[PDB]
């Protein structure tokens, strides 16, 4: 679809079975979603935004449905305001801006 | 144009008689820009992302030109790593997210 941008471009995911509602994030190199469970090993990292860093649980290969388009690939969890999808993802559906 | 999002989608802008580079940030609500002396009066605010929030200068109807689109709208100052063209802004240029 084509997204225009008044409001926030929230759409559904699928991820570990379960629907969610995550904002497509073109500012964001990594997608990062808020405390969840996730079957699988993880490995601890840090990310830095606008107001620091935090600690995420980094999952590699998790596959996860966007809007209907599949993608597969690494999903950092962790105490992130929003879940937002990041241009590691939003890459592998296609997605670009357009204007 | 249309911008994939391999690499951060970094473009130049001209705003304070200024080019500077900034992100077409479709996750950013408003626009924050590197530290920079402007004129005028100003609010202050506090804008929340992954690490905690920072503290801006809220300045309203600032001229702004993006790949030579023109828009007027409101520009948070702060110390942000980074400049990020948020979605105040990219409806003004027209920008949309397509997949
Ligand atoms: C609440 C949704 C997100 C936070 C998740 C909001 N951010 C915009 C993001 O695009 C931010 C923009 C951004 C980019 C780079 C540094 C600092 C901020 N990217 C970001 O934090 O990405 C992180 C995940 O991937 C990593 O790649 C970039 C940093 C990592 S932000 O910078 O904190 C931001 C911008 C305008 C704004 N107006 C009101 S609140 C508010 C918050």
């Amino acid at each position: 679809p084509q997204i225009t941008l008044w409001k926030r471009p929230l759409v559904t995911i699928k991820i570990g079975g379960q629907l969610k509602e995550a904002l497509l994030d073109t500012g964001a190199d990594d997608t990062v979603l808020e405390e969840m469970n996730l079957p699988g090993r993880w490995k601890p990292k840090m990310i830095g935004g606008i107001g620091g860093f935090i600690k995420v649980r980094q999952y590699d290969q998790i596959l996860i449905e966007i809007c209907g388009h599949k993608a597969i690939g690494t999903v950092l969890v962790g105490p992130t305001p929003v879940n937002v999808i990041g241009r590691n993802l939003l890459t592998q559906i296609g997605c670009t801006l357009n204007f």
